């Protein structure tokens, strides 16, 4: 991306990793995992959801084993129809993306 000298790891994780919007509550963290290995290995993932009834927020991430595997993922699956919603998938090393995780409460 840059082409600079990175110390930090957690970049290059932020830079693998995605965000994922347009989940329906009905659907699963391993009815998501199918989705995102149709895309490539897949490091870690997460859909948020209420503390309640339990019910998704419709919200996530994914973290590929690679940088260009998260750039497939925003390439075939934002805007991808997912059992009536259609995915967004961004770049989650994006300030807008990071702050939306924050609002979910992930990290």
């Amino acid at each position: 991306m840059a082409g600079l000298t990175v110390r930090d790891p957690a970049v290059d994780r932020s830079l693998r990793s995605v965000f994922v919007g347009n989940i329906p509550y009905e659907a699963t963290e391993e009815q998501l995992k199918d989705i995102f290995s149709e895309v490539g290995p897949v490091v870690s993932f997460r859909l948020v959801y209420a503390r309640e009834t339990g019910k998704p927020k419709g919200y996530g991430f994914c973290e590929y084993q690679d940088q260009e595997t998260a750039l497939s993922a925003m390439r075939n699956l934002n805007g991808r129809e997912f059992s009536g919603r259609a995915l967004r998938v961004d770049n989650a090393a994006s300030e807008k993306n990071k702050e939306e995780l924050k609002s979910l409460g992930t990290g």
